[PDB]
């Protein structure tokens, strides 16, 4: 067990046994992450950043949902074949690129084969697992997705490789510093 991961787990209740997937109101979006390193950083710092267009869509949705219901984000790394968790969006986008606060709720790997029966009528009836970044999920389909993610008995999560990702970040920082030093 990594000491940083222990601090995180003491400060956050991940994978809560009591999650309300039967949302009365809300908006739910797919997040397609470029890498596991970004997921790891997001969990560590409770922040996310989409593209310029994605940030615009999420910023608008959050501001339109103020005091009406939550905005949930369903995370999957491009090409990974499985969703890796769920966070709630907690702030509008701050442009000093941008960034917004997130509160991670589920940190767990859910294979796409467990979700691909759910099709999005607002994305040409494609499986929810075939979505682009910031695709909005209609609420009833989002309930089905959240029910499965919340109940799934996962065998892995990104936390299994926590030390690995910590090392990746530290070493890259060293490399970056040295590169900057030489210029």
């Amino acid at each position: 067990s990594h000491p940083v991961l222990e601090k995180l787990k003491a400060a956050h209740s991940y994978n809560p046994k009591e999650f309300e997937w039967n949302l009365k109101s809300g908006r739910v979006f797919i997040i397609k992450s470029y890498s596991e390193d970004d997921i790891h950083r997001s969990i560590k710092y409770s922040i996310w950043c989409s593209t310029e267009h994605g940030n615009k869509r999420l910023d608008s949705a959050f501001r339109c949902m103020s005091s009406k219901g939550p905005v949930y984000l369903l995370f999957s790394v491009n090409g990974s074949g499985h969703f890796c968790g769920v966070a709630e969006m907690k702030s509008p986008v701050d442009y000093n690129k941008g960034k917004f606060d997130v509160q991670w709720i589920f940190v767990k790997d859910v294979p796409n084969n467990q979700l691909r029966h759910i099709r999005l009528e607002n994305n040409d009836n494609k499986p929810v697992t075939n979505s682009r970044d910031t695709q909005e999920v209609p609420l009833e389909k989002a309930k089905q997705v959240l029910k499965i993610i919340s109940s799934y008995k996962h065998t892995t999560s990104i936390f299994d490789d926590f030390a690995h990702y910590e090392k990746r970040q530290e070493e890259e920082e060293v490399v970056r510093k040295e590169r900057q030093s030489r210029n």
